[PDB]
């Protein structure tokens, strides 16, 4: 079987706390003595529109900042920002802190969700970096501060960090540098993302991973070129195909003995078919959110 | 918004995670207060796959052909029993880790969460249900026997399943932490098959109750519902008490969805009880 698999939330649960200015709370990433959580934790009701943060932060003190981990109350001995993300430093180094490192993903990559209100998680799940740099996430009021993670070999990559909602549904965040993913901006002004599109690459992994699970269905005798292929996968809102990506498919390709352009000539027959009444893992369509790297690991 | 299938926080289960060796087979243990549970299987051999006999199995094994890593670790096994499928390893040292803990055996239709490790060490959790036919459509890539499935309530853990081995169709079954089987199946590599799954209907009927929350409503008699859904579950009295837009409003939409996407599926999912809905759209 196939599933879409979070990674184990333990290491990330074990650094979420909560974060209290004035009357707005939301979570903070708890790393050695350092509390992180989005900066418009310090805007109030009249600071949504247009706020400027620099003028905001000066105006506060260290005791301004309630720092809470579970039932434990942290000093706060200093406030900086950078970029969209407060940096608050406390008085003491968080015991559970694991191996980490502070990474920002491309479009297409995955990462998990824990999903925390009040510093306490609730869920995790399983998730990518859309190419319009929106996340199909699942979020409720509370949630900001959450964060995305991968890891690799027992060390935390952090790589985003929830900041809001778009009037699509859709969420949006940065990475843990505070930078946005996408052209959005931490004000209540209202922001639209862009056309978003498919991964094509990710769909190409999964249908590797199906061949690899024992369907070969949807196969054909034909081939295709790189640019043909691009052609019409295009006119499905499919995002182009680069020769990295070729490049990056090479392993599933080797190990399943079908070329990459023999699986794109797969592909977009199935765009032209649909499913047929059938399924591919489970799935009536054409999943996006397995990079290759994910379906290596689970495979 | 949005919605997604999500599991628990497995934090408070990655604690408990132990690889347990018995001969040339090596597995998942689940440690809690000072004894390792793990399928019995564990104690079987290449050649006592087919027909094993457990009880003459076990009372030729001591304490010390079981080891148990726990980390870099190394348990120590004092005493060894049985509870139907389920072996039970006493160890000299109880888990600082234990969690607020409950062994439960759940019905078929309700979810839980899935920790899959790989001999010990956990590698990826998610979020399924017990199929009606009492199978799990899980992932599990070899070296998962002894991965468990349970809930969190408040900081309780519900342990209800504890993975075994994969069916000849590619679903998979296990059994409770007492042992006791989910579906008709025995531990051995024999001829069995799953039977005949179905889908859950009310699960669905809540699946749907989550697309109108977040903005899906261009769909939107109980006897009448159950014979042309059953050509599917059947839906009770509780069923419609526990989806307390009336059901029966719902019911017409999912009668006119069966004969002639939502949430971004074109199947309609049966794995989120009406508790998930409001467990994750509040
Ligand atoms: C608020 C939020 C998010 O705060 C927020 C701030 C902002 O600019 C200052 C713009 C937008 O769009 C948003 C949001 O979308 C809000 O979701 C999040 C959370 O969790 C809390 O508690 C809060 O008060
Ligand atoms: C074996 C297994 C599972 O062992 C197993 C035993 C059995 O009867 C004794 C029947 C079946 O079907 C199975 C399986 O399907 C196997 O998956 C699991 C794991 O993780 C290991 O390591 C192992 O040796």
């Amino acid at each position: 079987g196939f599933r879409k698999m979070a990674f184990p939330s333990g290491k990330v649960e074990g650094c979420m706390v909560q974060v209290t200015c004035g009357t707005t709370t939301l979570n903070g990433l708890w790393l050695d003595d350092v509390v992180y959580c989005p900066r418009h934790v310090i805007c109030t009701s009249e600071d949504m529109l247009n706020p400027n943060y620099e003028d905001l932060l000066i105006r506060k003190s260290n005791h301004n900042f309630l720092v809470q981990a579970g039932n434990v109350q942290l000093r706060v001995i200093g406030h900086s920002m950078q970029n969209c993300v407060l940096k608050l430093k406390v008085d003491t180094a968080n015991p559970k802190t694991p191996k980490y490192k502070f990474v920002r993903i491309q479009p297409g990559q995955t990462f998990s969700v824990l999903a925390c209100y009040n510093g306490s998680p609730s869920g995790v799940y399983q998730c990518a970096m859309r190419p319009n740099f929106t996340i199909k996430g699942s979020f409720l009021n509370g949630s900001c501060g959450s964060v995305g993670f991968n890891i690799d070999y027992d060390c935390v990559s952090f790589c985003y960090m929830h900041h809001m909602e778009l009037p699509t549904g859709v969420h949006a965040g940065t990475d843990l540098e505070g930078n946005f993913y996408g052209p959005f901006v931490d004000r209540q002004t209202a922001q639209a993302a862009g056309t978003d599109t498919t991964i094509t690459v990710n769909v190409l992994a999964w249908l590797y991973a199906a061949v690899i699970n024992g369907d070969r269905w949807f196969l054909n005798r034909f081939t295709t070129t790189l640019n043909d292929f691009n052609l019409v996968a295009m006119k499905y809102n499919y995002e182009p195909l680069t020769q990295d990506h070729v490049d990056i498919l090479g392993p599933l390709s080797a190990q399943t003995g079908i070329a990459v352009l023999d699986m794109c000539a797969s592909l977009k027959e199935l765009l032209q078919n649909g499913m047929n009444g059938r399924t591919i893992l489970g799935s009536a369509l054409l999943e996006d959110e397995f990079t290759p790297f994910d379906v290596v690991r689970q495979c």
